[PDB]
């Protein structure tokens, strides 16, 4: 049934990644994944056959309260990162370590310093950040994980580790970069930003990064069609950065809704009134969207290295009608986007929105763990559907 129009000019080594950080918590919650045939199968093996060649994983310093209760959102710490990294490498896929440098979600509004760095003077925090990055990468190498890229920060549009001054942020960027550089020259260092639709933003950030001598290789951007403007603009701002600063560029996060139904009982992020939905909310629509982001990045030219689909398997732990029975699992295994336990660290957001998955309707797997036909977009962009 599916239809993918061949992406013209797509390079043969283009990165096709997925971020399945929630996978560990979900498997402990009892969630299972299958394959085309319908037999339980490691999701990392299903991803590999689908043509995925990269795995991104978010890493929070200490996503737990004093007693050890996970903040949820996958409770993604270094330990789960190694778990994910091993499976990713055991399935022939490189890893993208995404350091949030925070104990929980880091985005344009949230860049809270880790509890341990809470009150360290700037000099010590910079050292801690370096040490942390250094130690984490080393532990990963020890596990035999094939690290291809490291993200120093996540959507650091306005801050990083409690810091909001770009002069200080840049020093933190270099601190992390420094660790990567010392770990392996071949690892690509990427900085991640979002909101490309914002007039001049990326151009300003790239210039600022340049003026403060930040050493990085990839200028990464998020791209969620329902908020981040046109694909024409995306290609345009990423090409500027590429040409003007000689950096590689890519989309570190992207997805689309394949259905308007909520599968676990926790209101989803999309689709919503006011959101731009240029593709029908269906499996084909979803495939179209992914296919077009890949095209948009590929159109940048030699600088456009790839695209990472964000959370293609954060499916429900149970049907929406079992909301209460679900809340239990989310709270126990942190398999939802956040647990009540995170209120202490982020009372403003997580504090009053904690629960389950907010993106199950954007997975490339159905609510029951079966892969949707859209999952084959990764393969088809090279040839197209016959
Ligand atoms: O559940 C329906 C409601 O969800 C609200 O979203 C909440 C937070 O405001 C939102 O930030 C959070 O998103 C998580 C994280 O903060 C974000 O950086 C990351 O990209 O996604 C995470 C979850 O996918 O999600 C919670 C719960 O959804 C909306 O603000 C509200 O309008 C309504 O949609
Ligand atoms: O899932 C989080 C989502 O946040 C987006 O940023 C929004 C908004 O679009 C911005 O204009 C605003 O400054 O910050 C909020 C988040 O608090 C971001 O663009 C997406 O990529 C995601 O990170
Ligand atoms: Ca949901």
């Amino acid at each position: 049934g599916l239809y993918v129009e061949k992406v013209s000019g797509l390079r043969k080594d283009f990165i096709k990644g997925v971020d399945v950080s929630s996978i560990i918590a979900l498997e402990e919650s009892g969630v299972a994944f299958y394959n085309e045939s319908g037999k339980k199968q490691d999701i990392f093996k299903t991803l590999k056959e689908a043509g995925v060649n990269y795995v991104r994983v978010r890493i929070w310093n200490d996503p737990y309260d004093a007693n050890g209760n996970g903040y949820g959102g996958g409770n993604n710490d270094l330990e789960k990162a190694i778990q994910i990294g091993k499976r990713a490498t055991a399935n022939g896929m490189k890893l993208l370590a995404d350091f949030h440098y925070s104990d929980f979600w880091a985005d344009p509004a949230k860049q809270k310093a880790p509890k341990a760095w809470a009150n360290l003077n700037f000099e010590d925090k910079k050292t801690a950040l370096y040490q942390y990055t250094k130690q984490s990468l080393k532990a990963m190498k020890a596990a035999g994980i094939d690290i291809g890229m490291v993200q120093v920060g996540n959507e650091t549009n306005g801050g990083l580790a409690g810091e909001t001054d770009w002069a200080k942020m840049s020093q933190l960027f270099n601190a992390g970069s420094q660790a990567v550089r010392e770990t392996d020259s071949n690892i690509l260092v990427a900085l991640h930003f979002t909101n490309p639709e914002t007039s001049g933003r990326y151009a300003w950030i790239a210039e600022t990064l340049h003026r403060h001598h930040v050493d990085y290789d990839v200028f990464a951007s998020s791209y969620y069609p329902f908020w981040h403007g046109t694909l024409k603009n995306l290609t345009s701002v990423l090409t500027s950065v590429a040409d003007t600063y000689g950096k590689k560029v890519m989309v570190a996060e992207t997805s689309y809704t394949y259905t308007a139904e909520d599968g676990d009982g926790h209101g989803n992020t999309a689709p919503k009134n006011g959101q731009t939905l240029n593709n029908p909310v269906t499996v084909q629509g979803q495939a179209n969207a992914v296919r077009d982001v890949i095209q948009a990045v590929s159109d940048v030219g030699e600088a456009g290295i790839g695209v990472f689909y964000w959370e293609p398997a954060w499916i429900p732990v149970g049907p929406a009608h079992r909301l209460e029975k679900n809340k239990a699992l989310w709270e126990t295994y942190g398999s939802g986007w956040a647990t009540s336990y995170a209120a202490e660290y982020d009372p403003e957001d997580a504090g009053k929105w904690f629960g389950g998955s907010a993106v199950d309707n954007q997975a490339l797997f159905d609510f029951k763990g079966r892969p949707l036909p859209s999952l084959h977009v990764f393969q088809y962009v090279d040839t197209g559907t016959p």
